[PDB]
Order: structure tokens, then sequence, then C-alpha cells
């Protein structure tokens, strides 16, 4: 029988937390719609039990997947120091680490390690926020505007179709913001009512106005859908074309703020370093958290921003069939190191594993027979590839070494 020419020796998964309740409930959010936003079963920004289940499903699937690839045993708890789970200090990331462990190795109680001080932010997930390093204001301002086509105005102008679709779902025309409009000489418009400005600081970048509101609102509609709520968007979202149109406003903000190299490289350095060191063969040592690397499987519970920063820094681009959000809840950036049996050469493969919006909505259990969506990624700047199109260890290491910003390493 034909035998595999490659052998999986290491897996590093950077995952976004699972489905959570919206992070905010502001006055603006209520003024752009005459309707009442549905309530959630958990606290704002917290993981919902359903979100935990969905993550557990992926954990269940990865276990079956890894067993078939021979990296994890089919029975029993993984051997000590074989599986490592790290998570940002947030409740939602911590719980995602627990949901994955429970799904990967039920009743095994794998430890979810986090930074010791959980009341302070973890630089691993954003070195800017803690001051490890800073953004070049002028340079970042120029790069974002450049990618925006010169101005945020031209940027939004090109997405008015998506913006009017959002207004339709919000019944924005009968909203307070619209009704108490002073300049009613003109038609109600989200981009007009809320001009979007680019704000760049040493430790942060943001978009004010309709761009960020739209990006948040559309994500909330997706969350309702994934959460299984009766009628996401008050029942005004009836087809896949509408889902994509709405979410495009979300992916668009991430394109500008999280994918832009001038922000991405810096923001992803700590993770880039952890990933490379975890994938590079070495004797069981550390990098932080009281966890030994290298190992066999490393699961990192983070955020969508991290997935986008890594994509931008590694020059990885993707679209997920059946999933309008490019960095969906539970979404996994999978890094694997395979060894070519023929000559013992090392190769790295990158994928994006995720549950389609329907698999979330229907809470469909995952397995080898019913796997989650998956897209094999190609490192744009990698020259030395193998038959399967994987990048060589050396090639990948070169890519990581040039993308990272040393001043931002931990
Ligand atoms: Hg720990
Ligand atoms: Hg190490
Ligand atoms: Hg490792
Ligand atoms: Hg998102």
């Amino acid at each position: 029988q034909s035998e595999p020419e490659l052998k999986l020796e290491s897996v590093v998964i950077v995952s976004r937390h699972g489905v959570r309740a919206p992070t905010k409930a502001t006055q603006l959010m209520q003024d752009v719609t005459p309707d009442a936003w549905p309530t959630w079963p958990v606290k704002l920004g917290w993981l919902t039990p359903r979100g935990g289940e969905l993550i557990a499903y992926l954990g269940h699937y990865q276990r079956q997947r890894l067993v078939a690839d021979g990296l994890l045993a089919k029975k029993g708890c993984p051997q000590s120091g074989q599986v490592a789970i790290i998570a940002d200090v947030d409740e939602r990331t911590r719980k995602t680490g627990e949901a994955f462990a429970a799904g990967l190795a039920p009743d095994c109680a794998i430890t979810v390690h986090t930074q010791t001080d959980t009341s302070s932010p973890d630089p691993l997930f954003n070195p800017l926020k803690t001051g490890v390093c800073q953004l070049d204001n002028a340079n970042v301002t120029d790069a974002i505007l450049s990618r925006a086509g010169g101005s945020i105005a031209d940027f939004t102008g090109h997405r008015q179709t998506a913006f009017r679709e959002l207004e339709r779902v919000l019944n924005f025309p009968q909203s307070n913001l619209c009704l108490k409009r002073e300049k009613q000489d003109e038609s109600c418009s989200l981009t007009q009512a809320l001009p979007s400005e680019l704000k760049v600081s040493a430790d942060n970048v943001s978009l004010t106005g309709a761009v960020s509101l739209a990006s948040m609102l559309t994500e909330i509609f997706l969350l309702q859908q994934a959460q299984g709520m009766p009628e996401p968007g008050w029942g005004r979202i009836t087809d896949s074309h509408q889902w994509n149109t709405l979410l495009s406003l979300h992916n668009a903000q991430f394109y500008l703020l999280q994918r832009t190299p001038e922000v991405a490289r810096s923001r992803a350095t700590p993770l880039l370093d952890l990933i490379k060191t975890a994938l590079t063969p070495h004797p069981p040592q550390k990098q932080a958290y009281g966890v030994t690397l290298p190992t066999s499987v490393l699961f990192i519970a983070g955020h969508d921003t991290n997935l986008a920063n890594l994509g931008g820094a590694l020059e990885l681009n993707w679209t997920l069939p059946g999933q309008p959000d490019n960095t969906p809840p539970g979404g996994e950036l999978v890094f694997e190191r395979w060894r070519r049996l023929s000559d013992n050469s090392q190769w790295i493969q990158v994928s994006l594993v995720f549950q389609t919006l329907q698999q979330m909505r229907d809470k469909t259990p995952l397995s080898l027979n019913t796997p989650p969506g998956e897209v094999k990624l190609t490192l744009a700047g990698c020259e030395e590839r193998n038959a399967q199109g994987m990048c060589s260890l050396a090639g990948f290491t070169q890519i990581v070494n040039e993308a990272r910003i040393p001043a931002c390493s931990l």
C-alpha cells in the first residue's frame, strides 16, 4: 500500500475565542436603529456555553484528525507535556482554551496556562498595548490611507452598497439618529451622519464613525446567527449574499487596521516568535507560561485581530467558503511541521480551519466524516516549496525573521 511520504511532527494552532455576547451596548448602537437589540445569556464579551460547545467540537475534530495523522494516541489522555494550551487573560480566551481541551481530551483536565497577572494585559497578544514597542505614527498613517485608496472617504464611497444594506437591516431611516437629524435637507446616511476618521497613536490605531460601528454591528449579527438566536438582525437577513455584504464591512476594517503591515508586523511579533520557536525542532524548553516547547501540539487562544495580524505579517490571504467573517469565532490558523521521510527534511504548512456559519448555527458536531471548513494557505513570499506546496523550515524561518519587529519581541 502507498505509504505517506510526509510525517506530521508538530502542530501550532492560533485560535480565536468562540462565540461571545457583544462587547458593548452603547447609546450610539441604539440610536441607529428603532428596534431593540436582543439580549444575551452571558455578560458582555463573555463566551456563551454554545460558543464553548462549538469550540469543543473543533477540539473533538482535531483529536480525531491528529490521531489519523499519528501525532496523538487514539486512547487515553495525551502524555505529559505533549499538549500545551495557552490563552490570553480574557474570560472568553481562557474558556476557549478549556472548551478545546475538553473536546480534545475529555476528562483529562489539560491545563490552560495564561500570564500570571490576569488583571494586566498580556503582551504576547499585543505588544503595543503594554508598551513593549510603538507604532511609527506618520508611517502608519500613510500606509493605512494608502491602502484605503488615499482617503477613508473614497474607501467608504466604494462600499455604500454594503452600508445601505446595513441601514436596511437597522431600519436606519426610522432611527433616532436619522429622525433627530438637523440637516434633514438630505437623505439619511450612516457614513454621512458618522464621518470616519483615522486615529493613530504610539500604541493604537482606530477608525471612528460608521466604519467601526458598521464593523462591530455586522459582527454582532453574525454572533446572533452563530448563537442560534431566533431572528438575527430582526429577521431582515434572509440570504448568503446579504450575509457577505454585511460582513464585508467587518473584513474591510480589519484589512485597514489589522492587516496593514505597518501595524501587523509589530502587533504579531510576540506570536510570530512563539510560533517559530514551537515549530523549530529543539529540546523541551520554555518561552514563557511554564510550558515546555517544543512539544507535539500547542493551542493558543487569542482574537481575530491576531489572526489578521499574522495573516498580514506572513502575507497570507484567504476567504472562507460558507463563512462571511474571515476571522470567525473559533477560527484556527494552523501551522504544521511535516518531515519528509525520504530525506528527513522539514516543511511547514499553514491552513485556516473554521466552522461555516451554518455549522455554527446548526451547532453541527464535527468529525472526520463531517469536518469543519478548511483552506490550505500559501506563504506568498516563500520560494523553496515541496510537492505539497509547503514551505521549507528554512524558508519559513526566513519569512518570520524578516517580518517580525525585534523591538517588539518579548
Ligand atoms: Hg501555567
Ligand atoms: Hg524552547
Ligand atoms: Hg512545539
Ligand atoms: Hg470577527
